[PDB]
This record gives structure tokens, sequence and C-alpha cells, in this order.
């Protein structure tokens, strides 16, 4: 029988320094490092795909 | 002895429809037109100049 060795899961940095395992959980939490003020989309496609 | 015409000062249009002749004020009571959500700021200087 051969040894499966264990890798842990490394934790990724959020805001205010901490740390978690999944994106879609760690920002639902905390949210992202650096802010932006917003973002203004811009749209090149039909008038169905703007809608 | 001549006849000076008046030209009736032209209104500058501002946030929600409203018209003022000073854009300082005008700008200062109602404010731009499109609202952009911030300034992600970028300066190319020395630490002096970032101060």
């Amino acid at each position: 029988m051969k040894e499966l060795i264990y890798i842990e899961e490394p934790s990724i940095l959020f805001a205010h320094g901490q740390k978690c395992t999944d994106p879609r959980d760690g920002l639902a939490l905390f949210g992202p490092l650096n802010q932006i003020y917003g973002i203004k989309s811009g749209v090149v496609g039909t008038q169905k795909g703007l809608q």
C-alpha cells in the first residue's frame, strides 16, 4: 500500500487581511482587496444585446 | 451715440435639468451631468511629488 501524502489547501487573502479558501465565500464574507468606485460598463452589441 | 445691442447670457445646463449662468455655482447647487463613480487617480512623479 502506497502512502498518499496530503497537501493542505492554501488560503487566499481578502478584505481586512482575512484569509479564506473559496473565493465564493471569502468575497461574500469580507470582499475584494482593493476598492474601485464603480464600473462604467460599455456595451458593443445589438439593441437586443443591450436589452 | 451708437446703439449697443444686448445679448442675454446663455444658460449652461447642470444636473437634474437645472440651468445656471455661473458654471461654479451651478456645479455647487446641482452638480455635473453624468455620474462617474470615482477617479482612480494615477500619479507619475517623485516621492515628494506624490506627497
